[PDB]
């Protein structure tokens, strides 16, 4: 079985977290990002991977992966995944987009699934000499259910906003 036990509207960095170092990528590590083990609570057999999407506009690209854009000097570079923010999937794109190809609880266990978002700051152009940002939508991840693993008519789907920041660039 399965069900939702996490929270649909989630916060990504600290509230007016302030950050310090083009295009420039900050690096803030896991620091403007939000995590949760436990968002979906699986057993018997369930099988369960994830989907991304961003819905902020690409404005950019880099290594592979888009640059979305916030301002007009201001940027991010995302990634979604499972737990681990070292699983992150670097997001393209505005479509949904596989994140983590997903694992199924043994057949006599119970487990948690959940999930990680994580953005690093990247200036598109310059200048006063900070840049703030703020709570803006990011987009979301839904749970895949695979291998005959159904849903019903559990929640999938959580959201996830950006809290406002600021740039400091000297």
């Amino acid at each position: 079985a399965v069900s939702f036990i996490g929270s649909t509207e989630n916060d990504v960095g600290p509230s007016l977290g302030s950050y310090s170092r083009l295009p420039f990528v900050y690096d803030t590590r896991n620091k403007i990002g939000y995590q949760n083990a436990n968002v979906w609570h699986i057993s018997k057999g369930f099988c369960v991977g994830l989907d991304g999407k961003v819905d902020l506009p690409v404005v950019g690209s880099l290594d592979g992966q888009s640059i979305y854009g916030l301002t007009e000097e201001v940027g991010l570079l995302i990634w979604m995944g499972d737990t681990k923010y070292s699983r992150g999937t670097a997001m393209s794109g505005n479509s949904w987009e596989n994140v983590f190809s997903g694992w199924c609880v043994g057949a006599n266990t119970a487990s948690t699934q959940g999930l990680s978002v994580r953005v690093t700051p990247v200036i598109l152009k310059r200048n006063s000499s900070r840049y703030s940002v703020q709570k803006t939508s990011i987009g979301s991840i839904r749970m895949r259910p695979y291998n005959g693993s159904s849903a019903g008519s559990v929640q999938t789907t959580v959201n996830f906003s950006l809290n406002p920041f600021t740039l400091n660039d000297t």
